[PDB]
C-alpha cells in the first residue's frame, strides 16, 4: 500500500512523519495535530522563550517542589539515570559552564572561572517527585540551571509516535531531527527504511525502538593534531579532544537514545565502549584515526541490522 | 521455513512463554536459564506471597519517609499510579486490604458491612504514594504506614517487557514473550509471517506493541454469585456486565495497568476513557445468556 509523508519545522530543525496512506482532509487534520502538539513541545522545554516551562523553573529561586507536567518530570527522571550511568557526561545542568565558552574558541575561561562555573552545576542538585495526580521537579541550588536540548527531540518523537497511536496509527515512522521512533512495518510488510552514515551502507529495523545520533564524519572539524568541538565535557568544563565522530543508539525509547548518545560522544570511544558493555547498549561509533574513517557496533546493535 | 522454539516454565503464579525462531538447543538451554533467573528475581522484586520481597519489605514498614527501592519499582509505581488517576481511581495498587476484608485474594470469610468496609478505606488510597527520582538513587514513599502496596495487576506486563529487554540483550530480534496474559510481539514468526495473537478468534498483528488481558470469570461461565473484582471506590463487588477488557499499547505494562482499571470501570465508563486516551482496546460483555463484544477504532487497526 501507498504511504503519506508529513514535514514540518519545530526546536530549530524538522519533524517527518511516515504513515500509511490517508486521504487528504485526514492529512491535513493530523498534520495540524502533529504541529500542535511539536509547538507545545517546544513551548514546554525551550531554553529560548523565556516563558516556556522549563524556564520558568529557571527563573525561579525557590528550594521547594515546583509543579511540572508528566512530560517534563519523566525527561528529567531519565536524564538524570543516563546521567548517573555515564559517570555525568550526560549532564543537563552544565549549562552555566557552556556558557563560558561561547559555544575553535574565541573566548577562554580560567581555570579558576571554570571551577567556580562547576560549583553552580551537578546532577545531584535535582530531584524528581510523581505522585498520582501531579509531579514536581526540586533544586537544592536555586541558581542551578537546567537545559533539555540534549534530550528534547528524542521524547519529541516518542511523543509523536504515541500521538499516531491515538490517532489509530499503529505503523509508522516518525522523527524530529535525527532522533526517529517506529513501529509496525512498512505498506509491503518489511521494515521502514533506516539508514546508518557509512563513512566509507548499512541499514536497522528499529520496530518497537527510538534511535538517535550524536555528531557525523561530515561535521568534524580539526586542526593540527587536535579535535575542535563545541561539546563540553562537564567533567572538565572544557571541549572534548577526542577522536569519536558520531555515536549513534538505538534504546527502547529515543529519549534514552538521545540522552545515551550525547553521554556517550562527551565520553569518547574507550570510556563509551565500558559504558555500552556494562549496560547493554545497542551502539555504532564512527572514530577518527589517521587518514582513516573506522566503525565499530556493539553485538546489541548488529542485532538490528537488516539484510 | 525455519524451526520456533518454545520454553516455558513457571512464575508469579502463572506460566511465561517464550518463542524464538532459527536457535539452536545450547543457546535455548542457556535463554532459558536467563529468562527463569529473570522472572525469579522480579517475582523477588514484586511478589505479595514472598515475606521477604522488596514490596513487602516497604508494606511491613511503618515509615513515613522515603524508602529507597529499585529503578524498576519506581517506574512501576508511577506508571499505575497514573493510570490510577487517569480511570478515576478505578485501577488502584492499594486496593490490597479491601480485597483481603472480602477474602476475595486467590490464596485464602464473613460478608463485611458497609460500615466497615469505609473504615477499612481510610488505609487504601492513590493519593498516599509518592516516587522520588534522583541520578543514583529513587525511592517509595507513604503518607500512611499501614498502607499495603500490591502490583500483581501490573507485575505481569512489567515482566514481559523485561523479557524484550531481556531479548535484546541476548542479541534477539524476533520473539513472541508472554507472562501469563501479557505479551510482546517482535518480528517474524518461522513462516516468516507475523506472530499469531489470538483474542478469544478473532487475530491481531502487535508487532512491535505489547498486549493485555484482564477479565472477571466468576460468573463467565455461568450469574449465580458476585464478582470477586472489588471497586476500589465503593469496597464492593463490581456490578456492571464487562467480563473481559484487552488493551494493546506501545508496552505490556502500560496494556496491563489499563485493562485492570476498564475491567473496573464497566462498559460506559470505560468506553469513555478509551477515547479520551485514544486506546486500543476489545471489550467482552455479558448481559444474561449473551455475550457482546465491542472494539475501539485504535483495536481494529490491529485486526488481520
Ligand atoms: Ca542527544
Ligand atoms: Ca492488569
Ligand atoms: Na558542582
Ligand atoms: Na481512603
Amino acid at each position: 500500500t501507498e504511504v503519506t509523508v508529513l514535514e514540518g519545522k519545530t526546536m530549530g530543525t524538522f519533524w517527518r512523519a511516515s504513515i500509511p496512506g490517508i486521504d487528504a482532509k485526514r492529512s491535513a487534520e493530523l498534520k495540524e495535530k502533529i504541529q500542535t502538539q511539536l509547538d507545545a513541545d517546544d513551548q514546554l522545554l525551550s531554553t529560548y522563550k523565556k516563558d516556556s516551562a522549563l524556564m520558568r523553573f529557571n527563573d525561579s529561586q525557590s528550594l521547594s517542589p515546583w509543579p511540572v507536567s508528566e512530560a517534563m518530570a519523566d525527561i528529567v527522571t531519565t536524564s538524570l539515570r543516563i546521567g548517573a550511568k555515564t559517570d555525568g557526561a550526560m549532564d543537563i545542568t552544565v549549562g552555566p559552564l557552556v556558557n563560558l565558552w561561547g559555544f575553535q574558541p574565541v573566548q577562554i575561561p580560567s581555570q579558576e572561572q571554570i571551577d567556580a562555573m562547576k560549583a553552580k552545576t551537578g546532577l545531584q542538585h535535582l530531584t524528581v517527585i510523581n505522585q498520582s495526580h501531579q509531579q514536581y521537579l526540586q533544586k537544592d541550588l536555586p541558581d542551578l540551571y537546567v537545559d533539555l536540548s540534549t534530550v528534547g527531540k528524542g521524547y519529541a518523537a516518542d511523543h509523536l509516535a504515541r500521538l499516531m497511536e491515538q490517532e489509530g496509527i499503529s505503523r509508522y515512522l516518525v522523527s524530529v531531527g535525527g532522533a526517529l521512533n517506529s513501529r509496525g512495518m512498512n505498506g509491503e510488510g518489511l521494515p521502514w527504511r533506516v539508514a546508518i552514515q557509512k563513512p566509507t551502507q548499512a541499514v536497522v529495523d528499529i520496530n518497537g525502538h527510538g534511535i538517535s545520533t550524536s555528531g557525523s564524519y561530515r561535521n568534524y572539524y580539526e586542526l593540527d593534531g587536535k579535535r575542535l568541538s563545541h561539546v563540553i565535557d562537564p567533567q572538565t568544563g572544557r571541549p572534548i579532544e577526542h577522536n569519536l565522530v558520531s555515536v549513534t543508539v538505538i534504546a527502547p525509547t529515543a529519549l534514552e537514545a538521545d540522552a545515551w548518545d550525547t553521554g556517550l560522544m562527551v565520553l569518547g570511544p574507550e570510556k563509551a565502549k565500558e559504558v555500552v558493555r556494562r549496560e547493554g547498549l545497542a551502539v555504532y561509533m564512527i572514530t577518527k584515526e589517521g587518514d582513516s574513517f573506522k566503525t565499530w557496533m556493539s553485538p546489541q546493535f548488529k542485532s538490528f541490522l537488516v539484510s
